């Protein structure tokens, strides 16, 4: 039963028949429960150890790694292992590596968070019920507890069910849905039916939330609906099916290694090609084995030539870096890969209070009416100081600091602030000063009541400890409050019922205040108030009052209005109905005017700035409030989201206008609306879609756990250090300081991210590029394994993996806030800049090819064959009788490997400059500027010299030392490698454009 709202409370119980009296019998029971399920939440299928571990050998690059491991493997056990006991070794450490990713992909996901699990704290255990079997209540298990069930509640319990409310045995009854909203203030619950039946649930007073908690009183209900069907079970629903897409750089490194698979197998096939030459040999003589092996020892080399593998750790790292330098900035980013998607926001949705305004409002401006005399109308306007919640601050009529008390209008405006309000304050010793008792709006109001000090109480003796609650108090002491008519928002006001202290201050009978919505009271108004007289209530006066408002709501003061009113001859108490809020409007009927405040909830600092940024940065803001739209639009100005005289009537729409819109134009509305007020949750969800169906990257504020839907379809979704813990669990990054310009400062760190990540991603994609070259043509020339695979990993993760994670720190540009957001296909490489690193990938691999070959064909320790072209290594057989003037196996030897694998080292240390800027020039950029990556570069040296000396390792790499001299032609062919870019990068500063 979904429309619970809308039955009347006998209505229902017909529905399901059952008697409120009785309950469900036992049998009625059992039939609901089949039929509507238990009342629980769906226990999640989440994921176990050996799927987890699946997942990390389910990728195409580590499932070609896991297949590089299972050939060299096989050629070890069918390699003599004997003669080289570290040969066992290349097929054990690419295991290694695997199943350290393996563990990495893991606790990357025990500590992962599911959103939907945090609803279930909503979910209390126990409930109580009333069914036939008993007269009793019985304390029953809330899964157990099915719709159509009569539910009982009280103060502390936590309402286990979507109830329809049946009888309130309590003077009143108060919830705090403080978990649906992120407020703080309790709402008042009746039993008439709400006539609408598509209505929100702020208006649905007479139902009881599943979740929520009960503040005040006792209750009995019928139980609408159980589990999934219930409002928060209708919000898990909304997040289960929310498909969050993969970040743009995954779909790149996803592209990439798609295109890096199918261009791997692009060459294999090539080899084959080459060495179809040796498809026209002898059956007998060519051992098989020898040359199948050495086919396959150059695959298990190919393939770890091309895999970026220091890369997962690179970037996994360059993200968890600024994730702690955000976090001094107030940025708490919770998903890693966000870091990057942060920096390509195109679209802001921020909630303008406590994020964009401070949320500390204090009354600005109050008049009353001064004269009636005629169409002559005189306004008493005065002005108060003060921006905290303190009772420092004075009145100011035309800069006089008027004594408040002087004029007997203002007497009565105080009394309706004071009295006509649910809010209070308090002594704060906890920090030093005072703090808000309430909602921020009546605690304005009472704030006002202390800088009045309206009947000249003791002021010069107060203790500011029993401030605050003082000229409060000497109003409350006056007149009684009876009940409270609480603020609804068909009519948009409240209202309280008051008898004097019937001592000798007594007056004519009792008194309502009224306080609400300019508009709406000041209809109802038929008189207004001249001091202490009295006048009926004529058109220029209205035409003046309602003037006045506008110029306050919607000028350049931004101010928010209350018109105060009271009721001079209420109806008698015994002919109020206090359990229907639709007779309430009725009741608060024929009132008199006697004032309207104007208070602010003041923008932030540093917000008016930071709106500017995303002006330079091409990001569109949108703001989102409850203000009225000529308000909202007036705060937007005030910020900078509008121009103070610009037209933006097609650009400003409210909840009710943007319904009224077919889909069609709604969807054009979010591509220019920069402003919605008075919105409903539905609406953050429809602005996310729409702002998606532009390819726009999106972020999103929210609070409550109705926001978590919008903060799951967001791309970022954006939560408050504030917000519920469900909240925060469903974003993608947590404001630690409930502020605007956080977002915007993230924003600015997450394009310095990726503007380094630019440079170690194509530079180790350059590297590995380049050294399958070298893998290449130590196979179409057949030359002794120039690098063997063992090699290709140390540098793939450490000696390259130390430049690739300090470009991330390179200089920050300047101009890196005045370039519109990236776009999300921005392709890997362009046209030029895949050539240029083709070239540059060309030469690394004819380097190394030289070192460990140059050993050969002119060297001094070497053969130096130069004439006889050697390149047949273990071809040679008995071919070596004075056709090979010496010996037949030093063709494989650790002195010329470790010549290539020596200049690759100092190659790439080189390309570690040249991707630091991309087009300027280093006469114009030196590498003085990133001191971490240069002190970092002798490391990885002083590595590599590790390998070239200390007891074991030089074994492992089947390498052995260099010379005082030999780093000869390591230099003499590495260096020139930074004139190669350099002649590459005048191209595109002097001789390109765009
Ligand atoms: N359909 C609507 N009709 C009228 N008002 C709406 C409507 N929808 C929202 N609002 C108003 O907006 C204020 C809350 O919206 P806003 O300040 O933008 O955001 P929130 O406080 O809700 O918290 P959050 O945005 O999640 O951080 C409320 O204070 C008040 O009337 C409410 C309010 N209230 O109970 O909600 C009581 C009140 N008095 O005097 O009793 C004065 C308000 N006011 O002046 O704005
Ligand atoms: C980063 C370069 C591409 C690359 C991928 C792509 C291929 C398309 C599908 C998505 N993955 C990225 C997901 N992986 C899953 C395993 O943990 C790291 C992240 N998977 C690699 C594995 C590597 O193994 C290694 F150990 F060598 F790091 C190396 C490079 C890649
Ligand atoms: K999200």
């Amino acid at each position: 039963m979904e429309a619970a709202h809308s039955k009347s409370t006998e209505e229902c119980l017909a529905y399901f028949g059952v008697s409120e009296t009785t309950g469900l019998t036992p049998d009625q029971v059992k039939r609901h429960l089949e039929k509507y399920g238990h009342n629980e939440l769906p226990a999640e299928e989440g994921k176990s150890l050996w799927e987890l571990v699946i997942e990390q050998f389910e990728d195409l690059l580590v499932r070609i790694l896991l297949l590089a491991a299972c050939i060299s493997f096989v050629l070890a056990w069918f390699e003599e292992g004997e003669e080289t006991i570290t040969a066992f070794v290349e097929p054990f450490v690419i295991l290694l590596i695997l199943i350290a990713n393996a563990i990495v992909g893991v606790w990357q996901e025990r500590n992962a968070e599911n959103a939907i699990e945090a609803l279930k704290e909503y979910e209390p255990e126990m409930g109580k019920v009333y069914r036939a079997d008993r007269k009793s209540v019985q304390r029953i298990k809330a899964r157990d507890i099915v719709p159509g069930d009569i539910v009982e509640v009280a103060v502390g319990d936590k309402v286990p069910a979507d109830i329809r409310i049946l009888s309130i045995k309590s003077t009143t009854l108060r919830v705090d849905q403080s978990i649906l909203t992120g407020e703080s203030v309790s709402v008042i619950k009746h039993t008439e039916p709400v006539p609408d039946p598509r209505a929100v649930n702020q208006d649905k007073k007479n139902m009881l939330f599943s979740g929520t908690n009960i503040a005040a009183g006792k209750a009995l209900g019928i139980v609408a609906t159980t589990g999934v069907s219930t409002e928060i079970g209708k919000i898990r629903d909304q997040m289960a099916a929310t498909e969050q897409d993969k970040t743009p750089l995954q779909q790149k490194l996803d592209e990439f290694g798609e295109q890096l698979s199918k261009v791997i197998s692009l060459i294999c096939v090539a080899v084959w090609l080459i060495n179809i030459g040796h498809f026209n040999d002898p059956v007998h003589g060519g051992s098989w084995i020898r040359g199948a092996i050495y086919y396959f020892k150059i695959a298990v080399a190919l393939a770890v030539a091309a895999i970026p593998e220091g890369l997962p750790a690179v970037i996994t790292t360059c993200l968890a870096l600024g994730t702690r330098r955000m976090a001094k900035k107030n940025a708490i980013v919770r998903s890693l890969p966000s870091v990057e998607t942060l920096g390509c926001t195109s679209v802001i949705c921020s909630d303008k209070t406590g994020t964009l305004t401070t949320n500390q409002m204090s009354v600005c401006k109050m008049f009353i009416i001064d004269k009636v005399d005629g169409d002559f109308c005189s306004l008493n306007e005065f002005s108060i100081t003060g921006s905290t919640y303190a009772p420092e601050g004075e009145v100011l009529k035309n800069d006089k600091p008027i004594r408040s008390g002087q004029f007997d209008g203002l007497v009565e405006l105080a009394t309706i602030c004071a009295l006509c309000n649910d809010s209070s304050l308090d002594f704060n010793e906890t920090k030093g000063v005072y703090e808000k008792v309430g909602e921020a709006t009546e605690t304005a109001l009472t704030t006002l009541v202390e800088k009045m000090n309206v009947f000249n109480t003791e002021v010069r003796n107060l203790s500011k400890v029993e401030r605050a609650n003082a000229c409060n108090s000497v109003i409350r002491q006056l007149m009684k409050k009876e009940f409270t008519l609480e603020f609804s928002r068909d009519r948009k006001s409240m209202s309280v019922y008051c008898s004097p202290a019937k001592s000798s201050r007594a007056a004519v009978g009792n008194k309502m205040f009224v306080k609400g919505a300019p508009e709406g009271v000041i209809d109802r108004c038929n008189y207004v108030r001249v001091g202490t007289t009295r006048v009926p209530m004529t058109g220029p006066v209205k035409e003046k009052i309602l003037s006045v408002i506008k110029e306050w709501g919607t000028g350049r003061d931004t101010l928010r209005c209350l018109a105060l009113a009271t009721r001079d001859t209420p109806p008698k108490r015994e002919e109020m109905v206090l359990d229907d809020s639709s007779r309430f409007m009725e009741y608060e009927t024929d009132l008199t005017f006697v004032g309207v405040v104007g208070m602010l909830d003041p923008p932030r600092k540093e917000v008016m700035g930071s709106i500017q940024l995303c002006r330079d940065a091409g990001i569109r803001v949108i703001m989102i409030t409850g203000d009225n739209k000529g308000t909202a639009i007036a705060i937007c100005r005030r910020i900078g989201i509008f121009g103070e005289n610009e037209e933006v009537a097609d650009r400003a729409y409210t909840g009710r206008e943007f319904d009224d819109l077919p889909l069609a134009e709604q969807r054009e509305a979010c591509r220019r609306a920069c402003c919605f007020a008075r919105v409903e949750p539905s609406h953050k969800s429809k602005i996310v879609e729409y702002l998606q169906s532009y390819d726009e990257i999106t972020a999103m504020t929210g609070d409550g756990v109705n926001d978590a839907p919008a903060l799951k379809k967001a791309e970022i979704g954006i939560a408050m250090g504030s917000g519920t813990a469900v909240a925060k669990t469903a974003s993608e990054m947590v404001l630690a300081d409930d502020n605007f310009s956080t977002i915007v400062a993230a924003v600015e760190e997450g394009r310095a991210i990726y503007n380094n990540m630019k440079q170690f991603i194509r530079y180790l994609i350059s590297s590995n590029v380049g050294e399958v070259v070298c893998i290449f043509l130590t196979a179409a020339l057949g030359l002794p394994e120039a690098l063997i695979p063992v090699q290709l990993l140390w540098v793939n993760l450490v000696t390259d993996g130390l430049p690739a994670t300090a470009l991330g720190f390179n200089p920050p540009d300047l101009d890196i806030m005045d370039r519109p957001p990236r776009s999300p296909k921005e392709p890997l490489i362009s046209g030029w800049l895949f050539f240029r690193y083709m070239a540059i990938g060309g030469y690394v691999g004819a380097a190394t090819v030289g070192a460990a070959a140059w050993w050969f064909m002119y060297a001094e320790d070497g053969p130096g064959v130069t004439y006889h072209q050697l390149t047949h290594f273990m071809q040679c057989t008995e071919d070596h009788p004075h056709f090979e003037g010496l010996d037949c196996e030093i063709f494989e030897a650790p002195e010329p490997m470790t010549m290539a694998l020596s200049v690759l080292v100092t190659i790439e240390m080189c390309n570690a400059l040249n991707s630091l800027s991309e087009n300027q020039s280093l006469m114009r950029m030196p590498p003085w500027v990133n001191i971490w990556l240069l002190g970092s570069i002798c490391l990885s040296m002083s590595l590599h010299f590790l390998i070239l000396y200390v007891d074991p390792l030089p074994m492992i790499f089947k390498l052995k030392a260099l010379d005082l001299t030999q780093w000869l032609m390591v230099l003499k062919i590495s260096l020139p490698v930074i004139g190669l870019d350099e002649i590459l990068k005048f191209i595109a500063r002097n001789y390109l454009e765009g």
